[PDB]
């Protein structure tokens, strides 16, 4: 669903960037942050797609996949993220196993919902 | 989806119990716990339904809706939950606003997923 879209984009865009952002504070506006980040990526590449997760004690934890055909300027990722964030950026290799493991990792706090 | 099911059960079962369970430790088997709890509720009332959420630092946090036509023996809820859990049990009144606010509260850590 999200995953079918993630697989489709992973294997149709040159670059799939997996960005993890952590802060040690919770103040700030994750809507505004993600929106303005998405707008930056949109201006970078109008065909790009962005998949984002906010994980919800002390700080924020965001995971972002950026699918794009133009290499990212990593310094701008930081400029469009909260001040003093801990940021890691990885290029996800074009393998099914790798993108699925990344997806699984991103959604790990979003599961464990069961109706019987 | 889950919510349409939750509304349907809320307004077709006499009792809707909203149970919150917290522990200060992470060891233990949330699959086995939830399964055995579900089995206890099934034996209590074979028509019952159970909606469960595990929220994922120091401990476990579970939210459970139990829909049933037979009053729960609250002491058994504790017997089928981890030792020394902090447990709260509420009967959710038969109002749309109340059940929706409970649902929203249960899913609050499971949102913030966005694809553009």
């Amino acid at each position: 669903g999200d995953l079918k879209k993630v697989l489709n984009f992973h294997f149709s865009y040159i670059y799939t960037y997996f960005i993890t952002i952590t802060t040690n504070y919770k103040y700030g506006d994750t809507e505004k942050i993600f929106r303005k980040f998405r707008s930056y990526i949109y201006n970078h590449d109008k065909n790009s797609h962005v998949f984002s997760i906010k994980e919800t004690s002390n700080g924020l934890h965001y995971h972002i996949l950026v699918f794009t055909n133009k290499k990212l300027d990593y310094s701008r990722v930081h400029k469009h993220m909260p001040s003093h964030s801990d940021i890691r950026i990885e290029l996800v290799p074009k393998s099914i196993s790798d993108i699925k493991n990344v997806y699984k990792y991103m959604l790990k706090t979003k599961k464990d919902i069961k109706m019987s």
